[PDB]
């Protein structure tokens, strides 16, 4: 799994051991080895949600299968969470896309996941 | 709706109120509340179009449906118009991939919008 | 096609006409004209993989058409050789999302490529 986070929060307000928090609270949710797991996380952003410049952020989870209703609802819970709690971004200024990848469409280790 | 823009342009040429803009264009544009419409722009980058460094763009619109043949045009016509006008790019020079995203895939507010 | 790397690489670390090369080189994999081809590298990104901070790669590679299981292992072995040679990142390391676009959903040049 591959989850990025672009967001207008400062650098500075980013807390230490935010990414390994992000790789073991997602290992968890999707059931994947966290040594599959891709964090990235952009802050110092210009955007804008809702025409606003209040903290917010644009985020996507890409994912071999562990994509769905439920479960997409279940991941928007803990990150939105997270990004509250660590970031102090409202969950109501937080857009995740989820992408639900074919194997074939994913490149790794000089193959895909074909 | 969420668009993002990416380009080699410098910062310092981005106008104030270019995020506002894009706001207010891209909810007439989609017919959306401007409260649901995120922008994201991303100036001074390392990028080539065509394999030439001169000013380009690389851009992104996901929306939960509003998205199609003759709506893609009419969206391509206002953004490549507003990137020539405000950030000097010509229209030859950039991608817009579009993206109709399902209800069920777009996280927000600790949830998704199905 | 587009081809985008987001790597926790130093800028300082991408050599000099590593975006020619991409370009080059994609031309060459894809069959698609040159001038065609966009390519945009972010380095200096806070990102991990696998939990571990040490150089990786988080890329994409939207292209109409051209874009298959062979294909994409092909595109793979390509690009993780480039990465692994030009910027020293592990070709495990690296995650490559393939998007096969449809025309319409593809802006360029105030249209769409329909
Ligand atoms: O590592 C990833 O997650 N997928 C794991 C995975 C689980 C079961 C399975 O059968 C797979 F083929 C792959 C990818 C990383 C790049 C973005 C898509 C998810
Ligand atoms: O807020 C968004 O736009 N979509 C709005 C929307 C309009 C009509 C509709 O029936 C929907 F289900 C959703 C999403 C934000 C995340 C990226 C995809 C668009």
């Amino acid at each position: 799994p591959m989850f990025i986070v672009n967001t207008n929060v400062p650098r500075a307000s980013v807390p230490d051991g935010f990414l390994s928090e992000l790789t073991q609270q997602l290992a968890q949710a999707t059931g994947k080895p966290p040594q599959y797991i891709a964090v990235h996380v952009v802050p110092d952003q210009l955007m804008a949600f809702g025409g606003s410049s209040e903290p917010c952020a644009l985020c996507s989870l890409h994912s071999i299968g562990k994509i769905g209703g439920a479960q997409n609802r279940s991941y928007s819970k803990l990150l939105c969470g997270l990004l509250a709690e660590r970031l102090r971004i409202s969950p109501d200024r937080v857009y995740i896309n989820y992408y639900d990848m074919n194997a074939a469409n994913v490149g790794w280790n000089n193959s895909t996941f074909a």
